């Protein structure tokens, strides 16, 4: 039922690029020494105007425009609004008038009205890998490879799914890696699913062995599209590391999903451990009515992508692709613990990116 095609081509646009608008070192280091699982440490309230943010232990909510402003002007100084120190978080974001505050093994919300009030919403019976707020529901993905679903009214829990090892969520679609390498993909209604598609791995893609190339991540690109990982598995604690992965798009039209080969979307360079996980930014209406590009960059890799909802971009020129630094301490490359996009302040829409150092780069979009 599923076929291998061709490598999906990369356009030369010279309609697209990044303007590196500046960087600075926001937050501690972790030191080369982060939590074991996908990291969504920086988000970012348009409507509020605030940002949270987390990196080597300390937690921060503080103003959007004053951060704007610490980064790109060489002239005021980053204060914050609140701070705690808290080790393991792996999940930060805003929802409704609070923050939720995710580690590995209990989740906290924060009341944005009474910044006294740091509670705790809930622990894990098992540490998790990866979370997604939907609306006012939290999409959790366990260190037992169990999919459930947290209501943030209620609190109550519902069990989704199993053997998943990874999972995407937009407002209306749910999308599912399972060990053995298969696909699922569902229509989603706050907590509610029900399986639009089912799909297995391409004849010639069962030939590498399931160890060499472990599912790593799926990315709903559109209802249509996905972007899948394989890769080599790496371990909790070993100091060297070289990742080795592939990249694919999967275009299902009708009832047959097509795989496609690529080599430019973020390759994995990375030297620290790292759990895998592909960071995306959406900005729908960059270039017309049904064409979202997104931006993608991951834990793995110190680039960051441009998918314009049919091929890859890269910007005719060099000063325009969006890279994360290299260290100036370790001397080597630095990948995104989060990453967030900005539309309110003033000085394109701009995405502000948050290292595995505390450093934050802000890089605008442009046409």
């Amino acid at each position: 039922a599923s076929s291998l095609k061709d490598e999906v081509p990369t356009e030369t646009s010279e309609d697209f690029g990044f303007k590196f608008l500046g960087q600075k070192q926001i937050l501690p280091s972790f030191n080369e020494k982060l939590p074991f699982a996908s990291l969504q440490n920086l988000d970012i309230s348009n409507s509020k105007s605030l940002f949270v943010a987390a990196s080597g232990s300390k937690a921060v909510v503080g103003e959007l425009q004053l951060l704007r402003d610490h980064i790109t002007s060489d002239s005021t100084p980053l204060t914050f609004k609140w701070e705690k120190e808290i080790p393991d978080v792996i999940f930060v974001c805003f929802h409704g008038d609070q923050v939720l505050v995710s580690t590995r093994n209990a989740l906290y919300s924060l009341d944005l009205e009474e910044l006294s009030e740091f509670r705790t919403v809930t622990s894990f019976e098992k540490p998790v890998f990866q979370l997604k707020n939907v609306n006012n529901t939290l999409v959790i993905l366990n260190s037992v490879n169990d999919l459930s679903a947290l209501d943030l009214r209620t609190k109550s829990t519902k069990q989704l799914a199993q053997n998943v090892t990874s999972f995407d969520v937009t407002n209306s679609q749910l999308a599912v890696l399972l060990k053995d390498r298969s696909f699922q993909s569902f229509a989603w209604r706050n907590g509610e699913m029900e399986k639009q598609f089912e799909f297995s791995l391409p004849s010639e893609l069962e030939e590498l062995p399931v160890e060499e190339y472990s599912p790593l991540s799926v990315t709903i690109l559109s209802p249509q599209d996905f972007l899948a990982v394989f890769g080599n598995v790496i371990s909790e604690t070993d100091d060297e590391v070289s990742y080795d992965q592939k990249m694919y798009i999967i275009k299902h039209i009708d009832g047959s999903a097509s795989f496609q080969e690529t080599f430019d979307i973020t390759p994995p360079f990375g030297q620290i451990v790292r759990f895998p996980y592909m960071y995306k930014v959406t900005l729908s209406g960059l270039i017309e009515p049904d064409a979202n590009v997104n931006v993608l960059a991951s834990s793995c890799s110190s680039e960051v992508s441009i998918w314009d909802s049919k091929q890859v971009i890269e910007p005719s020129q060099d000063s325009e692709r969006a890279v994360l630094p290299i260290s100036e301490e370790t001397d080597k490359d630095t990948n995104p613990i989060g990453v967030a996009v900005d539309v309110v302040t003033s000085g394109l829409p701009l995405v502000y990116i948050l290292n595995n150092e505390g450093s934050l780069q802000i890089v605008g979009l442009f046409h």
